[PDB]
RNA sequence: UUUUUUUUUUUUUUUUUUUUUUUUUUUUUUUUUUU
C-alpha cells in the first residue's frame, strides 16, 4: 500500500556494524592467491605437478598465456605436450575465476624457478636480451618478466627498494608495449598505469617471506648482504626515469 | 476520399490544454521509481526482502552495479549469495526498464539505511573516507553516495539547500571520476553535467515527505533545527568552488 | 547461337518516348505520401482514429519515433496505452514500408494540429521553448518540429517564403544535433544538407490546398494578409545566417 | 624421407612456356560476360525476355541495381513487376558470380538500347542532363552512363579513342561522387584509381566487333565514320581536363 | 604452500632439458617439408603436377581460393574448387597442419622462381612496373618465396646488396596487395616483410651448397658469389627510392 | 613471425529522414601475451 512507510520502518532498524563488516569481508574482491594456484596444481597434477609446471613456465615466458591458440602453430611433440596439459589442469586463457588455473597464474605463483629460467630464455622473451641491453648497460635477465614483482622484498630500504622497482619497470613499459599495440603510442606514465597496480600488489603480498624473498635477490645477484642493488640495476634505474 | 478535408477538420478541432498535458505525464520517462522498487522487493522476497536488501546495499557500495561482473572475482560463500539474488530478484546491470532492478536502484530506494550504511563501508568505497578528508575537513561520511541525493529536503531555504547540494557535489565530481575513466582529464563543469541531472531530479522527487526528509537529514547530523547545516558540510561546499 | 546478333538487333528497336515514360512513372520512388498514412489510421482506428492520433502527436513530439523502447521508461497508465497503440495501428519505428505507420508519420500527415499542439509542448519537446527564445529573439512555437515544412506554402514570393524557411532551419539545426549525436561536431553545411532533402519534398508536396496551407501559417500568426512574415521569424531567419 | 631432394627435383622440372601460359588463360579473372547475360536472359525468359529487358533498362538507369530495396518504396503496379523478374530472371544485387544475373548487367550487355533510353530518362538520373549542361555546353545524353564504355569502339584511331575516353569521364567522376559518399571529398587521381580501372577492359571487350561498334556511333551521332567527334562531343572533351 | 614453492624454486634448473622443451614448444608456423608431407598426403601421384598448377594460382590470382573461384571460367572454376576439396586449401595464415597457396609456392620455391620469367606481366606488380624502378629487375627476386632461395653463407657486402634488391619487390608488392601500406613510409613498408624475409634467409630448408647453385643457375650471382650488375642496381635503387 | 593478395563494367547515396540524455556512469587490485 504505502511505500513511504515501508521505506522508513527499514532504515529505523539499527545498522550492526560486525554484521555488516562480516559481509564486505564476504563480498570482497577475490585477490590473485598463489596459494591456491600451488593447492589446484597438485590437485590435477599430484607427483607430476613439478615437472608439468617446469614445462608451463617455458610455455608461459616464450608463447603466451592462449594455450588452445599456441597448440595450432607448434610442433607435432608440442602440440601433444600442450594439449594433454590443457585437459589435465583445466588450463584456461585471460583472467577467468579464482578457482580456476592459466599459464600466466603458473609463472607467476611459482616466481622463485620462473626468474631463474629468464637467464635461459632470454632471446625467446617477446622482448629479447639484447634489445634490452641496448636501453640500459646489460639489464638484469632476472627481471625480465611481470613475475619478478613477487621476488622483491618491500622490507628493503628506501632508495634500495625504489631503485629495483624503477629497474623492473623499465622491462615492464617494454614488455607491456610489445604484447598490447594499443600501448605503442601512448605515454610512458599511461604504461605505468596499466603495471603498477599488480607489480606493488605483489611486492606487498603476504606470500614468500621478506628473509627468504631477499636471500633470492643475492642469490640472482641484484643486491649485496646488506641490500645495495648491482650498478647495472642503479643503471637501469636511470634509463627508465630518462625514457618515454 | 477526400484525405484534404480529414487533415483540416481534425487540425480545427479546438486542443485542450489539460488533456494534452495530463498526456504528456502519463508518456513521461520513468527511469528509477522507488515506489515500484520496494513493490519488486516484496514481489520475490517477501518476508526474506529486508535481509536479503541489507546484503544488496553493502555488495552495491563496495563492489558495484554489474552483479555478473563481481560474482567472478569473489569467495566460494559470496558468489553463491550474490548468484540467488541475481536469480531470485532477477537483478540486472546499468540503466534498464521500470519494471528491472539494480542494485544502485535497490540502494537507492532505500536511501535512508544506505547513507547510515556508508558510516561503517567508509574506507570500502571507490573514493574513501581519508581521500575525502584531504579535500574538505571531515567530510560527512552520509553525503559519499550518489542515493544521498533523494535524503535531499528541497523545502530547504536557498542558500542552505544550495550549501548541501554543493558539498554533495563534492563527492559525486570526485565518485565519477574514479567509477569512469574518461571523466578523469576533463574539467569540473563537464562532471558536474553527468551528475546534475540525476541529482536534481531524486532531490525534487515525491518519494518520502518533505517533513520527513529533514528530519533523515537531522537525524544524521548535517542540518539542525532550523535547517542550517554543520561546519563541515559549508567547509565541502566552500571546497567544491575552490577545487577543478 | 550468335550473341553477337541478338543484342544489336535489340538495340536497332526503336525505342518508345512515351511507353518508357510511363515505366519511370510506374518505376518512380513512392516516398510519404500522407493520404495513406490517414487511409492507414482509418483502417485500424475507425471512429477511434481521431482521439488515438492526438495521443500520438504528444508521444511522437515529447518521446519520440522508437515506441517499443520509450515503453519501458513509462508509467503503468502510460505503458499500456502504448503498447495497444503499436498493436492496433501496427506502429513501427525508423524509415519502413509505405504501407507501414511509424509515430513520425502520423504526426507528419496531421501537420496542421501537430502544430498547434507544439504551443502547448513547448518545454518537453528534445529543443525547449526557453532555448530556441535564446537563440532567436521569441522563436515561434509552430515551427519548432520537422513537421512544419509540410504547413509551408510555396506559392509564396521569393524573400518571403526563404525567410520562413530559413527561420524553420534554425530548429532543424538544434534539432539535429540533439536527437543524432554525431552531428553535434559537424559544421551547419554538414547538417543543413540532412534536412533540407525532405524538408523541401514537403513544401512542394501536392498534399493540401497552396489556398489553405497560406490560411494555416496566417492561423498561426507567421504571415500577414499578403505573405510577409511577423517579426519573429525574421528575426530568426538573420539568426540561422549569423550561428553555426 | 628426404624432403630436401623432392623440392630440388621438382624445381630440376624445365618450365614449359605454353603450358603454364595455358592455365594462366585458364585461371584468368572473367568478370561480366556479356555473352552469358542475353544466354541467361533467354534461360528464364524465352520469348518475353526482349520485353521484359526493356523494362529493366529503366530500373537501373533510374533507381539503381539494389532490387528488394527500389521494391519497398514503389507503387503497387511497379512493385508487383519488379517482384516478378526477381523470383522470374533470379535477379541479384552488387557484383556476384558470373552465372548471376543484376539490373547493372541487364542495362550493360544491351548497352545499345541503353544509351538510346538515355535521352528519354535525363532528368530521372542521379546525376541530371541539366546538371552535366552546366558543367559542359549541351552534354551528350549517350554518355550518361557507366555502360556507354561497351560502345566504345577500340579499333577506332589513336586521339580519335583517345577522345572518347576524355568525354566519357566528365560523367562517371559526377556520377560516382553521387552514388558513393566518401569519393565526395576524394581528389581526381582517387575517384581514377576506381572508375578508370574497370573502364579500359569495357572499351577493349570481345563483344561487339570493331564494324558493329563504330557503327552504333554514327546511329547516335558522337563520331562520324572514321573517328572525328561531334560538335557537342568536342567542347565536353575540355570541360573533363579543366574539372577537378 | 609457501614451503612447496620455495622448494620448487631450489632446484636446480637443467640448461639442456629447458632448451629442449623450448625447441618442442617453438612457434615454427611453416617446416616446409610438412607442406610437401601433405601435398603427398592428399595428391600422392598427382601432387606434383597440381602444385604447378597451384603456383601459377598464386602467382596470378592470389592466396584466397573461394574468392578467385568466383570471377574465374567454367573450367578455371572446377579446376580451383577440386584442389581446395583434395589438399584441404585454406586462406590467411592458419595452423601448421594446413595448406595455401602462399605456402605451396612458398615451400616449392625453386619452380616457383623460374615460374616468374614466364608469368612477369600477370604478377601484381609486372615485369615492366620493376623495369621502370631497377635497370632489368631480376624477374626471379619478383615474390615473397625467392627468400627461401637465398643463401646466407654469402659473403657480407654480396649477401646484402641481393637482400636489398629483393626488399626493392617486397616494397612495390606490399604497396600494390595491402591499400593501408600506400601511404606509408619506406621503413614503415620495411619491418612488415623483413621478419618473414630473413626467416626464410636463415631457414633449415634447402643446403647452402644447393641454394647458392640455384642463385647461380638463375644467373644472379657468379662462381664465386659476386651478384649481376641488374640486382646491384636495384640495391642503390631501393636505398634511393622511398 | 614465407605474414599482408588488392584489383579489373566495380561502387547505386538522398527524397518527411535522423529521436539523444535524465538515482546516469560502477574503473583498477599478478591484468595485458602482440607480430
Amino acid at each position: 500500500d504505502n511505500y513511504q512507510e515501508l521505506a522508513i520502518q527499514f532504515a529505523a532498524q539499527a545498522v550492526d556494524r560486525n554484521e555488516i563488516e562480516q559481509w564486505v569481508r564476504e563480498f570482497a574482491y577475490q585477490g590473485f592467491d598463489a596459494r591456491r594456484v600451488i593447492e589446484l596444481l597438485k590437485q590435477y597434477g599430484g607427483a607430476d605437478w613439478e615437472k608439468d609446471a617446469k614445462k608451463m613456465i617455458v610455455l608461459a615466458l616464450t608463447r603466451g598465456n592462449k594455450p588452445r591458440r599456441m597448440m595450432m602453430k607448434m610442433s607435432k611433440e608440442g602440440k601433444a605436450t600442450v594439449e594433454a596439459l590443457i585437459n589435465k589442469y583445466k588450463l584456461k586463457e585471460g583472467n577467468p575465476s579464482r578457482d580456476e588455473l592459466t599459464l600466466s597464474r603458473v609463472a607467476a605463483a611459482l616466481a622463485g624457478r620462473t626468474c631463474q629460467a629468464l637467464v635461459v630464455l632470454s632471446e625467446w622473451l617477446p622482448v629479447t636480451g639484447t634489445t634490452m641491453d641496448g636501453l640500459s648497460p646489460a639489464y638484469p635477465r632476472h627481471m625480465m618478466h611481470p613475475s619478478f614483482a613477487g621476488m622483491v622484498d618491500p622490507s628493503l630500504p628506501g632508495d634500495y627498494l625504489r631503485a629495483i622497482l624503477d629497474a623492473h619497470s623499465l622491462y615492464l613499459l617494454q614488455f607491456s608495449r610489445v604484447i598490447n599495440p594499443n600501448l605503442r603510442g601512448r605515454t610512458k606514465e599511461e604504461v605505468a598505469a596499466t603495471f603498477t597496480q599488480p607489480m606493488n600488489a605483489a611486492v606487498n603480498s603476504n606470500f614468500i617471506s621478506h628473509e627468504k624473498r631477499r636471500e633470492f635477490l643475492k642469490a640472482f645477484g641484484l643486491v649485496d648482504s646488506n641490500g645495495k642493488p648491482s650498478a647495472a640495476v642503479m643503471a637501469a634505474a636511470q634509463a627508465y626515469k630518462t625514457a618515454a
